[PDB]
């Protein structure tokens, strides 16, 4: 009931009762808020409401102080002071951006733009409010009850009337009952639970409604610049493998935090594990939002770092299968690999946070709260995919607004830039360099002469909203007959429904653009499916085509992105 103002830290008993996070607001800032928003309920030890029996006046602008009690204009005593006077709300110990964050529905892009351009304390308020609004929104969808169990990987379901049905993709992990978490894909719905239980008919699955904890630590700690490497001890016997990053590792020891922008295949994993070989005594915590990103870092460490000094932290509510070669849950091992949401309360000499475009300000703050380190290193690429914002429907979110780190990388630029792509054929590197990296990404490989583009709009069908283009899958099928080396290709598309149709017809392994991020394949077959804002997104486009080591076939719908592709044009 007594804390500090979320706008100027001025100690106060006042909290906004109309805010879903009930932030402490000082007399000056509380007034500026209630006089401009629909928010008029003010909370103290006792609420600011009319004390007169059966009176429902709760608006602080319509209330007055009767000695030590509160009353409306109809019930106030002769000697009373309005709670709102001279730019203040009465309380003990006696902003336009805060009003917008506190009242927005988080469905517009301008809401997220503001959540990142605001002050630091408002970035945490925006992050808490957004995350709590994302969870209260989970109470809105309808329950699915089992009607029939077809097999071990398929079932038929009954849906709740009056409440809408949620998107059937691997993104929306349902929580079933206490049989564990369960996922779905499209009347024969394919079921895939984290736990393998012979599902009983009549059982029900409901979405993961978790409670949002408050944020204390900033998204980014205040920057410090040092004259020498601080708290870290370099090697002199440094493997020629990592000699290219020595100057950047030294810059890491001479700053509190450092940003590394690394386009696809420029050596981000290599940079992260080499930093451990450069400061060999340093205790490093490797973190990322996804289990896949943390696992990718584990594969690189297995190759260069002693397997005994490594540990993979796995939480009890195990949703996906993880890295199995390190000792599990040993918080004290020199090298700790763990996802943001499972981080223990520990300290480190260096913290490395990878796949930084996928992080939210909620995640940035959590890392600063659970880990107290001498140095922080943010590795990622603002030209790659951000975390999905489930409430955002109106407008497109730009990279300088993904999180505080991406905002820094897109405005002041990154501290370090890995400029040479070692993975992709030159056709792909030249296209993405011009598309998203301002011609600064250089190709290490020559042109493979296996990068093709075909302009084919086909026919667009929709399974609810995930789009399908059967003629584009047919064009791929025709190409494969004439190109058997492409038999070993991974099929990629912006839609899971397209991928389900392509897996049945082509039999190729399948990946959405979003789930392909971080991975690499010799051959990639990409069908754009539609020319929507989703499939034409340049960050998704950049990710889609930078998955290929040898060859890529792009069946395009957008003339703009087709014309930008510096690939060999095909006909049929
Ligand atoms: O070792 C690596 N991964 O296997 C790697 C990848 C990409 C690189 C790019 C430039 C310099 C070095 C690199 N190293
Ligand atoms: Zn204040
Ligand atoms: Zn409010
Ligand atoms: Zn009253």
């Amino acid at each position: 009931a007594v804390g500090a103002c979320v706008l100027c830290n001025s100690q106060t008993s006042l909290r906004c009762g109309a805010c879903i996070r009930r932030p402490f607001l000082c007399c000056k800032c509380c007034y500026d808020h209630v006089i401009s928003t629909s928010h008029k309920l003010v909370l103290s030890v006792n609420p600011y409401v009319c004390n007169a029996p059966g009176c429902d006046v709760t608006d602080v602008t319509q209330l007055y102080l009767g000695g030590m009690s509160y009353y409306c204009k109809s019930h106030k005593p002769p000697i009373s002071f309005p709670l709102c006077a001279n730019g203040q709300v009465f309380g003990l110990y006696k902003v336009t951006d805060f009003n917008a964050i506190a009242t927005c529905d988080w469905t517009n892009a301008g809401d997220y733009i503001l959540a990142n351009t605001c002050t630091e304390r408002l970035k945490l308020f925006a992050a808490e409010t957004l995350k709590a609004t994302e969870e209260t929104f989970k109470l809105s969808y309808g329950i699915a009850t089992v009607r029939e169990v077809l097999s071990d990987r398929e079932l038929h379901l009954s849906w709740e009337v009056g409440k809408p049905r949620p998107p059937l993709n691997r993104n929306y992990v349902f929580t079933g009952y206490q049989i564990g978490e369960y996922t779905f894909e499209k009347d024969a719905v394919v079921y895939r639970g984290t736990t393998t239980y012979k599902l009983n008919v009549g059982d029900y699955f409901v979405l993961t409604s978790h409670t949002v904890m408050p944020l204390s630590a900033p998204t980014l700690v205040p920057q410090e610049h040092y004259v020498r490497i601080t708290g870290l001890y370099p090697t002199l016997n440094i493997s020629d493998e990592f000699s290219s990053n020595v100057a950047n590792y030294q810059k890491v020891g001479m700053q509190k935090y450092s940003t590394l922008q690394g386009p696809p295949g420029t050596g981000k994993s290599h940079f992260a594990i080499g930093l451990a070989l450069y400061y060999p005594s340093a205790r490093i915590v490797y973190t990322a939002c996804s289990h896949a990103a943390v696992d990718a870092l584990c594969e690189k460490a297995l190759k260069y770092l002693p397997i005994d000094k490594c540990s993979r932290i796995i939480p009890a509510r195990a949703r996906v299968e993880c890295f199995d070669k390190f000792k599990v849950n040993s918080t004290l091992e020199q090298y700790v690999f763990c996802t943001v949401n499972a981080l223990p309360e520990t300290t480190a000499d260096i913290v490395v946070f990878d796949e930084i475009s996928m992080a939210t300000n909620y995640d940035l703050s959590v890392v600063n709260a659970r880990l107290r380190a001498k140095h922080y290193v943010y590795i990622g690429d603002p030209a790659q995919l951000p975390a999905p914002r489930t409430l955002l429907t109106k407008g497109t979110l730009e990279p300088e607004y993904f999180n505080s780190v991406c905002r820094l990388m897109k405005t002041i630029g990154p501290d370090m830039f890995l400029g040479t792509c070692r993975r992709c054929p030159a056709e792909i590197v030249d296209t993405v360099s011009a598309l998203v990296y301002d011609n600064k990404l250089k190709a290490h490989k020559d042109k493979s002469a296996q990068c093709f583009k075909m302009f084919y709009k086909g026919v667009i069908t929709h399974d609810v909203s995930s789009a399908i283009n059967r003629p584009q899958i047919g064009v791929v099928r025709e190409f494969l007959t004439r190109n058997p080396a492409w038999r070993k290709a991974v099929f990629i598309s912006p839609y899971n429904s397209q991928n389900a149709v392509a897996s049945k017809i082509l039999g190729l392994p399948t990946q959405t653009v979003d789930s392909s991020q971080g991975s690499e394949y010799d051959y990639v077959i990409f069908t754009q499916t539609t020319e929507t804002a989703h499939s034409c997104n340049v960050n998704r486009f950049n990710v889609a085509i930078t998955r290929a080591k040898v060859g890529i076939l792009c069946i395009m719908s957008d003339r703009d992105l087709y014309d930008k592709l510096q690939f060999t044009s095909l006909e049929i």
